[PDB]
């Protein structure tokens, strides 16, 4: 039963997108996988992130449970739509009814580390604690990524939650010098588990399950379960 | 004998206006004003923060140790120019002779507030412990904010630097419903010391003045020294 919570050094930096390339890359390893979106914000401009995750990668297993009309913070999302967040506990049962044996259950964020899930305060990171997932943190290579990703590495230490590795969502052709350099300096930060080249989310079904496949290193995914 | 990081939520949150409109808000106050920016980077094509402050603010005390001519992070713009970043003493020592009773010394850092900044792994944050400074942090209005000051702020708060308020750099007009919510949620976070407004830059020094003496309460200035 491995859970891993797919998290972000920002809003945008591409974390569905990884959802869906890991779930692609695992079930591809015949994986068998769950992908998770408990805070959705944004429904109302047509967001709905388990939905790309399911077009891009196949998955079926798609389970949702807070979803707000305004993109915004989940709190602000919430509270224009005179709704209410989802408790900690609320979160933590969905995840749960989901993990077993074999699978890998992907627990996709709302923006960064500690955007407000759950009231008073509640984040990804308490989250991660309470189902015991590592996070997978998923950075972009541009200017000011160093910066983002040693706070986000700093923050997920501080209450022991586990660093399964890095993702970088979109990655440039050709990269620039700025790309390159923040490149090799992330590797020296952690572990850099791919790099998804930019627009994968263009791709047809198969240029994306081909494009998944190398992205990560087998033997990695192949361990997580 | 204050100092005060003046540091980041990422880049371009406007720091340096921030730096120069603080400066200027504390001089039309009567206090002195030092600003230092020990490393400067992308001066290829024009980057020079502490002329901006001295443009804007009329500062005179305006100190430097390196120019990285590549527009990168200070290490990598070093390693592309083949030349260390000063020593960690270097900085430490220059902030520390600046500093003098009656005076406000501003310390504007690279970008973010773990960005390396000297040899070996020196950051504005292990500088703020080191000179004993608190810390002012620029935040943006934008999506992703939120996370992005927590993150700061914990990081801050883990070395025990703490922290002498947010402000925004750059209030759009109009807000727009996501900017409305943000700088009522950063109030819930610290204290918002100023919101400048977007474009301040651009204003000749007479008009930077004014903004700049009506952007903070006068009272925290004048009891900033
Ligand atoms: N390799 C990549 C990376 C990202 N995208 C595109 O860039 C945008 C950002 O990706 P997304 O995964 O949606 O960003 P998130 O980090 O998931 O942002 P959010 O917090 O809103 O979910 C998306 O429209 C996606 O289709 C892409 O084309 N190919």
């Amino acid at each position: 039963a491995t859970i891993l919570v797919v998290t972000g050094t920002g809003t945008g930096v591409g974390k569905t997108v990884v959802c869906a390339a890991l779930a692609s890359a695992a079930r591809q390893a015949g994986i068998d996988v769950a992908v998770c979106k408990p805070v959705q914000t944004g429904t109302a401009r047509g967001d709905d992130d388990l939905a790309e995750v399911g077009r891009l990668a196949g998955v079926t297993q798609l389970a949702g449970l807070a979803r707000y009309p305004q993109p915004m913070a989940p709190a602000a999302a919430a509270e224009h739509a005179g709704m209410a967040l989802p408790a900690r506990d609320q979160i933590v049962r969905l995840i749960a009814d989901l993990d077993r044996p074999g699978r890998l259950t992907l627990v996709e964020g709302a923006g960064g580390l500690l955007v407000e899930l759950a009231e008073p305060g509640v984040t990804l990171r308490d989250v991660a604690v309470d189902v015991a997932a590592a996070a997978l943190v998923v950075v972009t290579a541009d200017l000011g990524t160093l910066n983002h990703t040693k706070l986000t590495l700093e923050a997920l230490a501080a209450q022991q939650v586990s660093c399964a590795g890095l993702v970088i969502g979109s990655w440039p052709d050709p990269p620039g010098l700025v790309a390159a350099s923040n490149r090799s300096a992330l590797a020296r930060i952690a572990m850099v588990r791919a790099a998804l080249p930019a627009g994968a989310a263009s791709l047809d079904a198969g240029d994306f399950a081909a494009m998944s496949a190398a992205a990560f290193d087998r033997n990695w995914v192949a361990g997580l379960v």
